[PDB]
């Protein structure tokens, strides 16, 4: 069997390079939109116009209509301030309108003028996504940031081997997306209170409760084991590739059951 492990590693490679692939031509279709609408008329006008309930509900229509377009989760404009004063679920249970995100790292970020992007546990959706942010600028002025929320579900759709897991991690090692969604809002590997605490604070994940899958391995390696504290009731170890997307502030990993 270890005459297979080096085949293994090489596999894995494939593995990674086919769906790093797939997340990026699907990131792709999201990721130019917010530039692309954000001098339109609409938004700009909005902005200028806020308290119009005529105008608002020009800009509420048109970001349904483009939301619709593209099909992602949710397109909302955000005034200088970080309230969401039109969004194209306007008329949804879930409706942005009137939220603060200026707590937001894709609001802080772009509100700066320039283009952000961002993943997180969704708090007025309970929904998680991948945002892509981009400044309002009109007469050389920043009047607030539109933003771009796209469901994950096309990204997880596309792993499709039977024979092997794989994880999205952060920083911090927490699993954001997986082929095993009993690892969602788990960290690989034991964090401290004080790691905890500081993503708490963050509030990417919200309030979760972070548990830890408490694995034990070189989580820095692009090829590594995994394994369990020794003597533990269960040894559910793997062979794990890792390949970093440094622009997603994301690492992809492919993990295959050992032995
Ligand atoms: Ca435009
Ligand atoms: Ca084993």
């Amino acid at each position: 069997m270890r005459f297979q492990y080096q085949a293994l590693l090489n596999e894995h490679q494939s593995q990674l390079d086919r769906f790093s692939s797939h997340i990026v031509a699907t990131l792709d279709k999201y990721a130019h939109i917010p530039h692309l609408i954000s001098k339109d008329k609409e938004l700009v006008d909005a902005l200028l116009s806020a308290q119009n309930s005529a105008q608002i509900d020009i800009t509420n229509r048109y970001l349904e209509q483009v939301n619709e377009v593209i099909q992602a989760a949710d397109t909302y404009l955000i005034d200088r301030f970080g309230n969401t004063i039109a969004s194209s679920n306007w008329n949804l249970d879930r409706s942005f309108i009137g939220r603060n995100f200026a707590w937001r790292p894709y609001f802080y970020l772009s509100i700066a003028g320039q283009k952000s992007q961002y993943f997180a546990l969704g708090s007025t959706s309970g929904q998680r996504g991948y945002y892509y942010a981009y400044p309002v600028i009109y007469a050389a002025e920043i009047l607030g940031v539109i933003v771009v929320k796209m469901d994950l579900s096309a990204i997880e759709q596309g792993w499709q081997n039977k024979s092997s897991y794989f994880v999205a991690t952060d920083d911090h090692q927490v699993v954001f997306m997986s082929s095993q969604p009993a690892w969602l809002f788990h960290s690989v590997a034991d964090l401290s209170p004080a790691q905890l605490n500081d993503i708490r604070q963050s509030q990417q994940y919200l309030d979760s409760p972070i548990p830890s899958l408490g694995w034990q391995g070189d989580l820095q390696a692009e090829q590594s084991e995994w394994r369990k504290p020794e003597k533990h009731w269960l040894q559910d170890d793997y062979i794990v590739s890792s390949r970093p997307l440094p622009e997603l502030a994301l690492t992809i990993r492919v993990l295959s059951p050992k032995i």
